[PDB]
This record gives C-alpha cells, sequence and structure tokens, in this order.
C-alpha cells in the first residue's frame, strides 16, 4: 500500500540520565542511556486501522492510529451519520513492530544511597530487537507520557477532567469523569550499543 | 426501463353473465358483460417493486410484484442472509394504471324474482378508462379470486391454513393461522363498448 517511513535521529549534543528525566520535556527529543534488563517479543501494533460502521458496511481506511485506540467520526457514506459505533477488521489493518524495553540506571550513574531507576522504552519499526538484556544501550526519541493508573492512593491532587456543562440547553447522569494521571515513558527511534564467528567478516569492518 | 406488454384477447367464442361465472373457471380466459355503474380513478399499482434491506443498505430492484405486497426472499450481498426486514421506496418503484369497474347484470340478464349481480372489474394498462357509467360493456380476462374477510360468519366450514409441524424438531406458539375465504373478481386485459363533436373525423371512420 504505502511504505511507512522511520527518521532516526542520532548523535544529540548531550546524553540524559534516567534520573535526569523531567516533565518539561514532554514529547521532545532527547537522548538516554541505560542498561537492558528485559525486552518485549516484537508484537505487532494496530499503526493504521480499518473500521466498518454498522449502519453502513462500508470500508474506512487509514484511520491513523497516533498513540491509541482511536475510532473515526465521519462515515464515508452521507447517509448513515453515525459516530460512536465501529468495527476494526485486523486483516484489513496495518500494523508496526513494537518491543518495550525495560532499561535501568547504569551502576556508575545511581546516587548516593538511592536504588536503581527503570525506564520503559518502546522500539517501533527497523530498530527492534536492536537491544538485548545486558548492554548499556543509548536510546534516542520522544518523552512520551502513558496512562498510569497506579498512582491512585499518592498524595496529592490528582488531575481529573470533567466536560463542559455550560452552553448544552438543558430541559427541566452525563458525568464523563477521567482520571489524568500518566507516567514518563521513552519512544526511541534510534538505539545503539555503547555473528562475527566468521574471520573474514569481521576483519573485512574493522579500521 | 422496461416496456410493460400487455396482450389483449377479443372475440372469445361466447359471452358469459354475471350469474355465469363459477369457481371452475378461476383463473382462465373468458369473456362477460355488464353495465358499468361505478368506475375507480387510475390509480398506481405496484408492479416491479424495489426493497432496501436494513442490514445491507443495497437496492434490490425488479422484485416482482405478481398480484399482492411481496417482500423478496434473499439478499443480493451473501453476507446479509436476511429475509424478512425490507422496506419498500416508492421512487425507486415501477407502478402500472389499475381502475375497478363495477358492473351490474344487464337488464334482460336478471332471472324472475331475483336482483342485479355486481361484479368488480380491474383495468390495467391501456384499458383504464375505456369503460364509464352507464355503458353496456364485454370484458375479456382473467377470473381471480380476491381475499374477502366479510364471509366471516357466514354458514359452512370456511377454509384456514396451518402451518405443517412435522418435521420441525420441538425440544421440550408457532400458529401461522390464516383465512382462506376469497370473492371472485374479474381481471379485464380488454374492453369493448357494446369526441364526436367534430364532422370530418366522425364520416372518416365509417363504412
Ligand atoms: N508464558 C510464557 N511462556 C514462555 N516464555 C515466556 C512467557 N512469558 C514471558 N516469557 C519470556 O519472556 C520474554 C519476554 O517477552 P514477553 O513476555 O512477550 O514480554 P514482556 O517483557 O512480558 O512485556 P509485555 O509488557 O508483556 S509487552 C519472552 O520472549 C519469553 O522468553
Ligand atoms: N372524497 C371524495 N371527494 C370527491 N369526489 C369523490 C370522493 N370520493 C369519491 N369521489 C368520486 O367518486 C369517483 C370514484 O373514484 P374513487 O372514489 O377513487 O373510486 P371508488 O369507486 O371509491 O373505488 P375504490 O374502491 O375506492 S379504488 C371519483 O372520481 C370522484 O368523482
Ligand atoms: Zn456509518
Ligand atoms: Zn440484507
Amino acid at each position: 500500500t504505502e511504505r511507512v517511513f522511520q527518521i532516526s535521529f542520532f548523535n544529540l549534543p548531550t546524553v540524559h540520565r534516567i534520573r535526569d528525566i523531567r516533565s518539561e520535556k514532554i514529547g521532545s527529543l532527547l537522548s538516554i542511556s541505560g542498561t537492558v534488563t528485559r525486552t518485549s517479543e516484537v508484537r505487532p501494533e494496530l499503526y493504521k486501522a480499518s473500521f466498518t460502521c454498522d449502519m453502513c458496511r462500508a470500508i474506512v481506511d487509514n484511520v491513523e492510529q497516533s498513540f491509541k485506540y482511536t475510532e473515526p467520526t465521519f462515515c464515508p457514506n452521507p447517509s448513515c451519520e453515525n459516530r460512536a459505533f465501529w468495527t476494526l477488521n485486523v486483516t484489513r489493518s496495518r500494523f508496526l513492530d513494537w518491543q518495550k524495553v525495560r532499561i535501568q540506571e547504569n551502576a556508575n550513574e545511581i546516587p548516593t544511597g538511592s536504588m536503581p531507576r527503570t525506564l520503559d522504552v518502546i522500539l517501533r519499526g527497523d530498530s527492534v530487537e536492536r537491544a538485548k538484556p545486558g548492554d548499556r544501550c543509548k536510546f534516542t526519541g520522544v518523552e512520551i507520557v502513558v496512562p498510569d493508573v497506579t498512582q491512585l492512593g499518592l498524595p496529592g491532587v490528582k488531575p481529573s477532567s470533567t466536560l463542559d456543562t455550560r452552553g448544552i440547553s438543558k430541559t427541566t447522569r452525563s458525568l464523563g469523569v477521567r482520571d489524568l494521571t500518566y507516567k514518563i515513558s521513552f519512544l526511541a527511534c534510534h538505539v545503539i550499543s555503547i555473528n562475527e564467528r566468521d574471520q573474514e567478516v569481521f576483519l573485512n569492518s574493522l579500521s
């Protein structure tokens, strides 16, 4: 259909630690480093979903799934005028390769008395399986946020969202309340570590 | 789309009276005669209906309506597998011209002491408006039967139909009972009587 392109930035001026990750840098390019502990099996991630409407059994395709399962809003046929009822058909959909790496802090980066921090890096596209457990790898990519329901019970005023009930024309319970609790994750577009059994291939690629 | 053709038989060897009409001749060509008393306004009759299925909003056309409103049995798309839920869309349908003539017995055909009999003749196609009240017209066409719910309370064993409940695989109320009471009507394909103000047109068509 269409080739998906992966822009892989690298050679950033600075490399950040896991504990240097802060919420100001959400959705920004940056490089981190860490020791890989666990890697997921590459798994298919819904990239361009196809949807079938229950009223109009047409097929709407190329529904871009940015970061989460998102049904469309308008049907292709003008008569249906439906927005909330759709079915995902998996064969007629498109997928990407997704691996979730877990990275601990390097042994030389852990502060005094503190315990190592862990981060969930998301490898996508051709960067999957480029990191294996034990290796110290540096990742370049986006610092993103993912839903974290475990923040319940934590101290503080956890953010929440409510639908705006003005300009709505009541006649004389429509809550729509969600929990805006997130945790910082990483989406890597480039992995480099910081099968050789053949002699000639080893000598060929060497200065 | 397609021209509808009217075969108009005439010049039958014998002409029947209204009281000579018997149930052996149902669905057979024959000629009657009678004095017209009432004629309907020409009305549109559903001839080739178009149906839209609620599941598959496709359009099935050329659904031949023989003598009564008949929905289809199989959808055009193989996936739907629906048979009982359809909607008739009137613009996308086809119609014929229908007039219902009422004809009494001729004054010379009424028996002794009896009262004149009346019959409802159905003119279709190009034969509409060919009979007007007062004229003694002879009709050629089919002796048909139409539902007659007024036969309730009449003496005798009125026929009825029940669904066959054998070979049905019960597991241990599905009545489907209908009234098979009909009355004899007539469907005329040819009308001849048994605007002239201009002199020349009158003399031209004359022996
Ligand atoms: N039920 C299982 N049977 C066998 N091996 C397993 C099983 N669960 C996990 N593993 C092993 O753990 C490795 C990690 O792959 P996954 O279990 O798919 O990923 P994961 O680290 O659990 O990440 P997520 O969060 O579940 S996507 C697998 O490749 C297997 O080697
Ligand atoms: N409500 C009415 N208003 C005016 N004229 C009427 C009315 N009803 C009947 N007529 C007259 O009666 C004539 C017969 O036409 P229809 O009433 O359509 O047919 P009909 O003889 O009642 O047959 P069916 O059985 O109803 S199809 C019309 O052409 C009018 O002249
Ligand atoms: Zn729709
Ligand atoms: Zn259907």
